[PDB]
């Protein structure tokens, strides 16, 4: 017997977390005059077996739902619903824009109770994740340190104008982009990651990588992809048959650099 209640669809090989595409069917729609934000897209698994987590992904500075859409299809087709934000101005700093975030994780839930709302009762409003691109990577950063119970936080380039982020208690997986020149990894994403004692965390540099190396279109889509959704698997519904693929190192060569901690994969 499944003993874990949050376990929702097969059990994963690394072909499976590879592919464009997840077991289950995804739809969407768009939130009008949203709650606290500029503009969001839903979603969602439709046939997922039961309720599922959210996860609010939040843009750049200056950037757009396009830049992280296709984290949006890729989720949710493994049984989370996820929500794209624009923020209120694309000029919007990472504290403005952890709120924003957190607005749309909210608004989520509030749509889970709305009878109306394509997504009624689908939605475990007690698990909810972070992820983001750059400031929206800092954001993500922030709210996972000023709510501790967010399960998980996966944000890609990310920057913020601290890098301390030694409270944060949630499981942070950090993408990091190589050559990155807008937000060098050795100034932001590192020490970032350096900064957190007491979480479990993840620090993946992608080869080669400049700042968008994680956005909609990259090239690296089945690895990032596959540790995304790892990641949330294993600390968003606990599912114990992500461990191998949320804590190893993908033995890669496109990966230039490799961290983890607290993630563990033997026994002590």
């Amino acid at each position: 017997a499944q003993t874990n209640p949050y376990a929702r669809g097969p059990n994963p090989t690394a072909a499976s977390l590879e592919a464009s595409a997840g077991p289950f069917t995804v739809r969407s729609f768009t939130v009008s005059r949203p709650s606290g934000y500029g503009a969001g897209t839903v979603y969602y698994p439709n046939n997922a077996g039961g309720t599922v987590g959210a996860i609010a992904i939040v843009p750049g500075y200056t950037a757009r739902q396009s830049s992280i859409k296709w984290w949006g299809p890729r989720l949710a087709s493994h049984g989370f619903v996820v929500i794209t934000i624009d923020t209120n101005s694309t000029l919007d700093q990472p504290s403005s824009r952890s709120s924003q975030q957190m607005a749309a994780l909210r608004q989520v839930a509030s749509l889970n109770g709305t009878s109306s709302s394509p997504i009624y009762g689908k939605v475990d409003t007690a698990r909810m994740g972070v992820m983001g691109w750059s400031m929206g990577g800092g954001g993500s950063l922030i709210s996972a340190a000023n709510n501790p119970s967010l399960k998980a936080a996966a944000p890609q380039a990310p920057w913020d104008s601290s890098t301390n982020f030694s409270s944060v208690t949630v499981p942070t997986l950090i993408f990091a982009c190589e050559n990155d020149s807008i937000a060098p990894v050795n100034s932001s994403a590192l020490p970032i990651y350096d900064s957190m004692s007491a979480n479990a965390k993840q620090f993946l540099e992608i080869n080669g990588g400049s700042h968008s190396c994680a956005n909609s279109g990259n090239s690296n889509q089945a690895l990032i992809g596959k540790k995304g959704v790892a990641w949330m698997k294993r600390f968003m519904d606990n599912d114990t048959r992500y461990s191998t693929f949320a804590c190893e190192n993908p033995n890669s060569t496109r990966v230039s650099d490799f961290r983890t901690n607290n993630c563990s994969l033997e026994h002590h």
